[PDB]
């Protein structure tokens, strides 16, 4: 769920919680969030990421290019 908190990982490639193909942060269009800058609890939301710049005491989240499967954590090592 986090080999630290913004340093080491693997599932961040772009695979939600288990392996749900994530997105690229293309914001709404057709579906995707716009929170991808650096300054929050951390950074990583780049081209398609999974980290915790959103503040979620559990796992690294990320959304996908689709609403039904809009999001979840990520199959990143450590868990």
């Amino acid at each position: 769920c986090k080999t630290g908190n913004g340093k080491n990982y693997r599932g961040t490639m772009s695979k939600t919680k288990n392996g749900i193909t994530c997105q690229k942060w293309s914001s709404t269009s057709p579906h995707r969030p716009r929170f991808s800058p650096a300054t929050h609890p951390s950074e990583g939301l780049e081209e398609n990421y999974c980290r915790n710049p959103d503040n979620d005491p559990q796992g690294p989240w990320c959304y996908t290019t689709d609403p039904e499967k809009r999001y979840d954590y990520c199959d990143i090592l450590e868990c």
